[PDB]
């Protein structure tokens, strides 16, 4: 299925991205990454312009989080996160095998682009990233990914 492909492919570019290892690895408690989750599903929202409800269902993202054990590496946050976001684009008719190749960079631009800007509220310095770049590498990140 495109979730399945979208979902692979976007764990794999946010494994990659330094601002979404800064904030989601192995120390992150999970309060504070549910909360992260929970203001990043907005920005998410945001930055693809979803329609309301499509926005509502984004929140299974935290859901997933929620259930992941602290000391889990990036990847299984990434994981835990692109499932559940890939699931909920397919299942409400925005990503087909017609455009994943736009909506995957898309998507994933989008999240680190959200991370950098909700993970400075919990403590998170990403002072030694340069952002700009980090969001400029999606692009080849996710074609490696994908």
């Amino acid at each position: 299925d495109v979730a399945a492909k979208l979902a692979r492919s976007l764990a794999s570019t946010l494994a990659s991205s330094g601002v979404f290892r800064a904030a989601f690895n192995s120390r992150v408690s999970t309060p504070v990454a549910v909360q992260l989750t929970d203001a990043l599903v907005q920005k998410i929202a945001s930055n693809l312009g979803l329609d309301y409800a499509t926005a509502s269902k984004l929140r299974k993202a935290s859901q997933a989080v929620s259930k992941v054990r602290m000391g889990s590496d990036t990847n299984a946050y990434a994981l835990a996160i692109s499932s559940a976001l890939a699931e909920v684009l397919s299942s409400s008719g925005k990503v087909a095998d017609a455009n994943i190749n736009q909506i995957a960079p898309q998507l994933a631009s989008g999240i680190v682009l959200g991370v950098s800007t909700t993970a400075p509220q919990f403590g998170v310095d990403l002072s030694s990233i340069n952002v700009n770049l980090d969001i400029s590498n999606v692009a080849r990140n996710m074609q490696a990914s994908i």
